[PDB]
DNA sequence: TAGTCTACT
């Protein structure tokens, strides 16, 4: 290896990995049992297209001719086999468009996102992605204003804890209120008030 | 074919492409690095790999018996492959390089245990927290999980992911970062 | 928590 991605992560099944890596090398279908969905257990063959690694990992996959992407989750597939079949992916087909367009469901309401980071981390605030379509806005006084649009209010408090005291959220409230939330509930836990 | 969720710096292929070239030929890597104690000063390095996270980061050593230090992407610039060889260590391990952290930062390795609540037990066996993970089950339940790691503020940063259902066992070191960390976000935020 | 530099959180 001469890449590694450093951190925490879901146990992943190798062979898994390693099948859905052959058929798109090959340019060949991949089928699967699939755990979930609308048909538990039934066998699905697939145009492989890539994998989405995170808190869970997803094969991203298109089910028949015409069908539109879709992810599946790795830990729910079993069965895997590369099939003696051609399937050429779409000439058009972007991972990171699939990832951040099609892909990801808020389960919280979304709301308009106001950050503002400290010009001790000014550096950091410019070259940050926190989401596909965002402004980042230099301010006067050297400080950093972001904005974005967003659900995932929880999992975005998580992030912000990173930034420490450099980061101020000026809005919405529930995003204010959460990041209280989540701070005294590890607070508690871990003796911190 | 690979990508990651969330939040994370944006990615310069252009540099990424250089580093790969230079490690697959072998070569030597120059740049102005715009970090450390010599800002600015161009750098002739033996590059070893990319480690992902945090910022982007360039593994490589540096003169005669150099040990692998890692090397900020957005400090570099004016990337040249060399058309010189730069063979590498012959039993160097990125893999290992990276195991040396619960994320990036290199600094002592601790002996981490944790106590996670039965609530999420279950989770926790399906997550890797580190390559050295051994998880014991307790008869209430809870799990015990051990692992062997230096990076006490990004392990810090990651527990809170866990809330209330995670308990630090040890070391010192770890519960008084955690404990810094969530003061100075709750003063930050007025959470107390 | 909090640093040293041929490096980083």
């Amino acid at each position: 290896t001469i890449a590694v991605h450093a951190g925490p992560r879901p146990y992943e099944d190798q062979a898994v990995l390693g099948a859905i890596r052959a058929a798109i090398k090959g340019l060949q279908a991949l089928s699967f049992r699939y755990e979930g969905g609308s048909t538990p257990g039934r066998t699905r063959e697939v145009t492989p297209l890539g994998v989405l690694f995170g808190r869970s990992n997803y094969l991203v996959a298109l089910e028949g001719k015409g069908g539109k992407p879709r992810s599946w989750r790795l830990d729910r597939m079993s069965d895997l086999k590369v099939l003696d079949k051609p399937a050429p992916p779409p000439q058009d087909f972007s991972l990171q468009a699939f990832a951040d367009e099609s892909f990801g469901i808020y389960h919280d309401e979304i709301q308009d996102v106001v950050l503002r980071i400290h010009k001790s981390r000014a550096e950091d605030a410019l070259r940050w992605r926190f989401h596909a379509t965002q402004q980042v806005t230099p301010e006067a006084d050297g400080s950093v204003l972001v904005t974005f649009r967003a659900g995932g209010m929880r999992e975005l408090s998580w992030h912000l804890f990173t930034w420490g005291d450099a980061v101020e959220i000026v809005a919405p409230q529930v995003l204010k209120d959460m990041m209280v939330q989540e701070l005294r509930e590890a607070g508690r836990a871990h003796g911190a008030w």
